[PDB]
């Protein structure tokens, strides 16, 4: 319901990468002033892929098996480390390979033969570019329309869904679709379909979003404005300040995530930042965007 409890918060974290939970940064407008940003978590340069994942992502997976939705988004300027955090490499796997291994192992266990629940994992992969929704699994299929059902579920009819059981099944569809990317939102959707095999025969579904956003060079508060980054900011603020109006419908991203941001959903936004001087303006801007609180000290 709209009333009877405020909406769930959007958790916010900062990941400061090495040179290649409050943060303090110099104010180059006034050198007597220091900018102090507050987050739900802070991961410094010594924080590894497993630290990010065990600290902020692993704990929300169990909520997908309760029929709850979850969103993980990497925000920040190009070069900051969004793709490193979200995808990573075979040496240092990111959030996506870690959550996929865990979720598939969890569903292979909880949905095994003889278990009271039948579990089926599917995947979808899309891109948000210039407010157009594009299926990365079925390219050259056009701008997709986002709909809503009578129960409040967000759905994209005809967006391709691939059934997956093992990691190889995930790799089969994901790796080729992964291969501009700095200027578009990469949305991986992992859907857990749950069927009770004994009375009362309940049916659940948990949707997990893993998002590698467009570079925040395109999101300096009032460079071009990315409608979906701008509206995400408004939506995150509305949810984390308890404002009566949340403008989900003002962008494709927030409309797609309407049932996976706020409500009873679990969500984590990671503000990826870099330590180099050449990033300073985009660092300040990413911190203003994502911080749950800000002070001038
Ligand atoms: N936490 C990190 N530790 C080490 N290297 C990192 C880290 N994050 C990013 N990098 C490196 O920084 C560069 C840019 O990172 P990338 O993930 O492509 O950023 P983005 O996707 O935000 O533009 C790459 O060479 C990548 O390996
Ligand atoms: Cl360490
Ligand atoms: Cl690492
Ligand atoms: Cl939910
Ligand atoms: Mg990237
Ligand atoms: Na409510």
């Amino acid at each position: 319901l709209y009333f009877q409890g405020p909406p769930a918060r959007v958790r916010v974290a900062v990941r400061l990468r090495p040179f290649v939970c409050s943060l303090e940064i110099a104010n180059w407008r006034n050198h007597q002033e220091t900018l102090k940003y507050q987050f739900d978590a802070f991961y410094g340069e010594r924080s590894t892929q497993q630290d990010i994942y065990a600290g902020s992502v692993q704990p929300i997976l169990r909520h997908l098996l309760e029929g709850q939705n979850a969103s993980v988004l990497a925000y920040g300027p190009t070069g900051a480390g969004k793709t490193h955090t979200m995808l990573g490499s075979p040496e240092q796997p990111g959030v996506i390979p870690r959550a996929l291994m865990d979720l598939l192992q969890l569903t292979r266990e909880e949905g095994a033969e003889g278990r009271p629940w039948a579990l089926s994992v599917t995947m979808s992969y899309l891109e948000i570019y210039q407010e157009k929704v594009l299926d990365l699994l079925d390219p050259a299929s056009g701008d997709l329309v986002i709909r809503e059902d009578c129960r409040g579920n967000i759905l994209i009819p005809g967006l391709s869904q691939k059934p997956i059981s093992s990691f190889a099944d995930f790799e089969r569809h994901f790796l080729p679709a992964s291969r501009r990317s700095s200027r578009s939102h990469a949305v991986l959707l992992v859907k857990v379909d749950q069927r009770e095999r004994l009375a009362p025969f309940r049916q659940r579904e948990g949707k997990l979003y893993l998002i590698d956003l467009a570079g925040s060079e395109d999101n300096r508060r009032t460079g071009a404005i990315n409608t979906s980054l701008f509206v995400l900011g408004k939506v995150v603020d509305a949810l984390n300040q308890g404002l009566p109006r949340v403008p989900y419908r003002d962008s494709k991203l927030t409309r797609l995530l309407q049932d996976s941001l706020g409500g009873s959903a679990h969500s984590i936004l990671i503000a990826n930042i870099a330590p180099e001087r050449r990033f300073y303006l985009d660092t300040v801007s990413a911190l203003n965007f994502a911080a749950r609180s800000k002070e001038v000290i």
